[PDB]
């Protein structure tokens, strides 16, 4: 009873997707492609950010360089992190690569979770042509490959699915894959599992869509707060009051800040300072009042989006002048995460 032990509902979003010249050939996501504005004309030719150590696709600078998600050594250091933060289900990406270096990657990682008792769920992404049909067949493959690693989530007795985006799939179709009644059922299957929905916009949209869907539960995932109703912690409460009263497990997600504007120059209307982290604390209290039964956490490492918690430093290139965590430590987002899970686990019974 040291209030340093891991908690098993707090989930840490963690993206895999990173790459060295030397163990992938390529500094992949390091380097990145500009967006284009949406909104803006045609002819635009928005460029590359080049992913070299002066130039990389974040507005933060990692304090592990340009490092590989395939590579052990990282992903050691990575496990040492959740541990100190005691954020202990690490939620994977997850975009159907069908490919070995893919396989290879979740394998390293479920092995070095498993080492300091660290959890592996998946977050399914919106791969091409996802449908409920394909999503079937790939939690049936997830769950086959990986079920029974030591590393694999379970809560009580059940795997957990985050489905990021999940309402380009319409209730109807969901309906098959997760009402006990669905023609493609995983209900009393041994492929059951808690599945956790996108709650984007307003009750009277997201109600009926993950009752009609069968989800058992919903996120909110941007760290960003009022980029949607579901990211607006002040309807927190209110969420949290349907979701009890309709069975759901609300997962509020938390995140210490925004900012995507290297590679979505276009977005700063998103960015969300982080205020030597007074921001955090702001929206991870607000989870925690809402009464919630577990959080979510914006992110471990999406360094586009400048959400990570993962430690950061200052850097300066020729290129580029990264921000950084300013008056706190590398760590800082770290050891206030433990902090907050401290105070998250004080509120549960
Ligand atoms: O436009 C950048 C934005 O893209 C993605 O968010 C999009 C979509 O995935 C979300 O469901 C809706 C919610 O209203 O917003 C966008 O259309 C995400 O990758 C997001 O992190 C990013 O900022
Ligand atoms: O994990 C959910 C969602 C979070 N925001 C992004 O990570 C998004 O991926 C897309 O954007 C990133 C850049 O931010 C890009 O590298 C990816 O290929 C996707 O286009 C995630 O889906």
């Amino acid at each position: 009873n040291l209030g340093t032990e891991l908690d098993y509902d707090t989930f840490c979003f963690y993206y895999d997707w990173y790459g060295s010249e030397a163990i992938d050939g390529q500094y992949r996501h390091w380097a990145h492609a500009i967006a284009p504005d949406p909104n803006g004309g045609s002819g635009q030719n928005p460029g590359t950010i080049p992913g070299t150590q002066e130039s990389i696709a974040s507005n933060f600078y990692p304090q592990l360089g340009r490092y590989s998600s395939s590579d052990p050594n990282i992903l050691t250091k990575h496990m040492d992190m959740f541990v100190m933060a005691r954020t202990g289900v690490l939620a994977l990406t997850w975009w159907n690569e069908q490919d070995e270096t893919e396989a290879k990657r979740i394998g390293l990682i479920l092995d070095a979770a498993d080492k300091k008792k660290i959890k592996v769920c998946f977050h399914l992404e919106p791969y091409p042509s996802r449908n409920v049909q394909n999503l079937r067949e790939n939690i049936v493959k997830l769950i086959t490959r990986y079920g029974n690693h030591p590393a694999f989530y379970r809560k009580d007795g059940k795997p957990l699915f985050f489905i990021y985006d999940s309402y380009l799939i319409e209730p109807s179709e969901w309906e098959k894959l997760l009402s006990p009644g669905g023609s493609i059922t995983i209900r009393n299957t041994a492929y059951d599992a808690l599945m956790i929905g996108l709650w984007t916009s307003s009750p009277t949209v997201q109600r009926p869509f993950i009752l009609n869907a069968h989800f058992d539960g919903f996120y909110t995932y941007f760290a960003a707060t009022g980029f949607t109703y579901g990211s607006t912690p002040t309807n927190w409460v209110s969420m949290q009051k349907w979701a009890k009263e309709n069975g759901k497990i609300f997962i509020p997600s938390v995140g210490p800040g925004y900012i995507d504007t290297r590679i979505r120059p276009w977005n700063g209307s998103v960015i969300r300072t982080r205020t030597d982290g007074q921001y955090y604390d702001a929206m991870y209290r607000k989870a925690i009042e809402a009464g919630v039964s577990a959080i979510s956490i914006t992110s471990f490492n999406e360094w586009h989006e400048g959400s990570q918690i993962e430690p950061a430093v200052p850097y300066t290139s020729s290129e580029f002048t990264y921000l950084d965590y300013e008056n706190r430590e590398p760590d800082y987002y770290l050891t206030r995460t433990a902090y907050w899970v401290g105070k998250f686990r004080e509120s549960k019974q």
